[PDB]
């Protein structure tokens, strides 16, 4: 019943993350090479929380795995997560 969310780059990317702590603590570091993962205990039931990422990577997206079964799953595909909204026009 741990939830543990982790995200993915290419080594020296630099990306921002930020995401609602359960006592209220937001986390955010600056200057990173590549992304880690964090440790939360909740108390017994199907957990999910919102990360994102804005880095120069070529592949950005989030994943959740809970009770060790797949119950909440997200994966955005991006060649340069960085652009905030920016559709192929030229």
């Amino acid at each position: 019943m741990h939830l543990t969310y982790e995200i993915f780059g290419p080594p020296g990317t630099v990306a921002d993350i930020s995401y609602f702590d359960v006592n209220s603590e937001p986390q955010r570091v600056d200057g990173a090479v590549l992304p880690w993962s964090l440790h939360i205990t909740t108390n017994d039931a199907a957990v999910m929380g919102n990360i994102v990422a804005q880095g120069n990577s070529d592949s950005i997206g989030c994943r959740i795995t809970v009770d060790g079964k797949v119950r909440a799953e997200r994966v955005s595909n991006e060649v340069n997560a960085y652009t905030y909204c920016l559709v192929k026009s030229a």
